[PDB]
């Protein structure tokens, strides 16, 4: 079993969102309480298993997100968890754009959405699906019996220090 070190990168909200089902409707809600990697790893060895890469789950989890967005759309992007800002910049703070999608900046708060997650173009046809069909993994569900599951409502809370990550 994982130890010592982990992946770094978040699945059950990525599968979440690629999710076709009506399971929206139980996110509106959502873990308040962030999710320990025991059930990262779970939920997605099953979507490595149908033939998912890192770079592509990474690309739609590094997903940035602008202020305006998360007017409209609250609880949807920056994941379930996050804290630990940044601020600072030099010259200028830093501001939420795209390169390839001018007009998603001052485009609708769904488009958006889309308009980033349709620019990773690193993952296959049988990872996209399968994150959606992923389905909610025994541990997700013991985590999540809310959302998942219909028996479980249990929790117990682990405490540790890992965090990365920050580009441009």
């Amino acid at each position: 079993k994982p130890t010592e070190n982990n992946e770094d990168f978040n699945i059950v909200a990525v599968a979440s969102n690629f999710a076709t089902t009506d399971l929206d409707a139980d996110r509106g809600k959502l873990p308040g309480k962030k999710l320990p990697l025991e059930v990262l790893k779970e939920m997605e060895a099953n979507a490595r298993k149908a033939g998912c890469t890192r770079g592509c789950l990474i690309c739609l989890s590094h997903i940035k997100c602008t202020p305006k967005m998360k007017k409209f759309i609250p609880g949807r992007c920056h994941t379930y968890e996050g804290d630990k800002e940044s601020a600072q910049g030099g010259i200028g703070e830093a501001i939420v754009d795209i390169p390839a999608i001018p007009r998603f900046k001052d485009l609708e708060p769904m488009e958006q959405f889309i308009a980033q997650v349709d620019l990773c173009v690193d993952c296959t046809t049988g990872c996209l699906k399968g994150l959606a069909n992923v389905q909610c993994s025994d541990l997700l569900k013991k985590w999540l019996p809310q959302r998942c599951a219909t028996f479980a409502s249990k929790i117990q809370g682990q405490v540790d220090k890992i965090k990365g990550a920050g580009g441009d």
